[PDB]
C-alpha cells in the first residue's frame, strides 16, 4: 500500500493523512499494524503518519522509530483541533532546522523523562484542515533528541492550555515524520 497522492484513512486500525505539495521525490508507505515508511529527496513539502482520529485529551502514545533526516525534518506527535483552529506539535526530533527558532515561548513542560519548552506561531491564509486559513500553531519542543518512546499527551496539552494556548475540539491525532526541501528515509511504528 504505497500512496501517490496526498491521502487520508484508516489502516490496520490506525488513522493516516499525508500530505504533500506534489514536489520532489517521495514514497509514503503504509505497513503492518501501526507502522508506515517512507523515503524522500527533492524540494518537497509533506508531513504524514499514522495515530487516531479524533485525538483525545488523554492518549498515552508508544512508539518506535529509525528515523534519518538530511535537512529540516521533524518526527513529532503531530494534531489538530478545531473551534478553535489549531495546528499542534510534540517534536521528538528535528534535523537542521529547529522549529521554535524566533518563536514565542511560553515555558517549557517536565515529560515522559524529556523536558520541552513550549512556544506558539502562526500560519496566515495557509492550507489547513478547513482550507486556506489563518491559525496558531502549538509547539512541545524536547530539548534533547530521541526517536522512540512514550508520549502522555494530557501533560502536553495541559502544560499549552495553563499558558492560555486554548485548544478546540480534536481533529486527527498522529505521530508523524515532516519534511521541508530535505531528504532522508523513517521507519515509523505506532504502538
Ligand atoms: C510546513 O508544513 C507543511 O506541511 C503540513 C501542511 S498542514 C496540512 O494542511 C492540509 C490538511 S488536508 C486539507 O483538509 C481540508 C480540505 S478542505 C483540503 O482540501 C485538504 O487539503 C493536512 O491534513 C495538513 O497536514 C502545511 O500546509 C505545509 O506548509
Amino acid at each position: 500500500q504505497t500512496l501517490t497522492s496526498s491521502a487520508t484513512g484508516t489502516h490496520n486500525g490506525y488513522y493516516y493523512s499525508f500530505w504533500t505539495d506534489g514536489q520532489g521525490n517521495i514514497r509514503f508507505n503504509l505497513e503492518s499494524g501501526g507502522q508506515y515508511s517512507v523515503t524522500w529527496s527533492g524540494n518537497g513539502n509533506w508531513v504524514g503518519g499514522k495515530g487516531w482520529n479524533p485525538g483525545t485529551d488523554n492518549r498515552v502514545i508508544n512508539y518506535t522509530a529509525d528515523y534519518r533526516p538530511n535537512g529540516n525534518s521533524y518526527l513529532a506527535v503531530y494534531g489538530w483541533t478545531r473551534n478553535p483552529l489549531i495546528e499542534y506539535y510534540v517534536v521528538e526530533s528535528f534535523g537542521t532546522y529547529d522549529p521554535s527558532t524566533g518563536a514565542t515561548r511560553m515555558g517549557s513542560v517536565t515529560t515522559d523523562g524529556g523536558t520541552y519548552n513550549i512556544y506558539r506561531t502562526q500560519r496566515v491564509n495557509a492550507p489547513s484542515i478547513e482550507g486556506t486559513k489563518t491559525f496558531y500553531q502549538y509547539w512541545s519542543v524536547r530539548t534533547s533528541k530521541r526517536t522512540g518512546g512514550t508520549v502522555t499527551m494530557a501533560n502536553h496539552f495541559n502544560a499549552w492550555r495553563q499558558a492560555g494556548l486554548q485548544l478546540g475540539s480534536h481533529d486527527y491525532q498522529i505521530v508523524a515524520t515532516e519534511g521541508y526541501y530535505s531528504s532522508g528515509s523513517a521507519t515509523v511504528n505506532v504502538g
